[PDB]
């Protein structure tokens, strides 16, 4: 039961929904700037999921690598999770120290 932390998540949702989150630059300066959630919606399957947290950034989404992309693109390749219900992401905790 009770588990989850930096790793791999899954988040189940339904078809045709989209993720209910929010997602922006992972300032151009931590390690691997990739995206991190600014915001998630009030009744999402993020929200819902908890296995984000407002500041932890995605590593990949389903094997895809987010590393260098775009805010923009990475939204996109999050934003075609939406004609499929489970989906997988590696999230990890944002640059905590500094």
């Amino acid at each position: 039961g009770s588990s989850g932390s930096s790793g791999d998540v899954f988040i189940e949702k339904q078809k045709g929904e989209i993720l209910g989150v929010v997602i922006v630059e992972s300032g151009w300066g931590s390690i691997l700037p990739t995206v991190i959630i600014a915001n998630m919606m009030h009744g999402g399957p993020a929200e819902k999921s908890g296995k984000l947290n407002i500041g932890d950034q995605i590593m990949s989404i389903n094997g895809t690598s987010l590393v260098g992309l775009p805010l923009s693109t990475c939204q996109s390749i999050i934003k075609g999770l939406k004609n499929q219900s489970r989906v997988k992401l590696n999230i990890v905790s944002g640059p905590s120290s500094g």
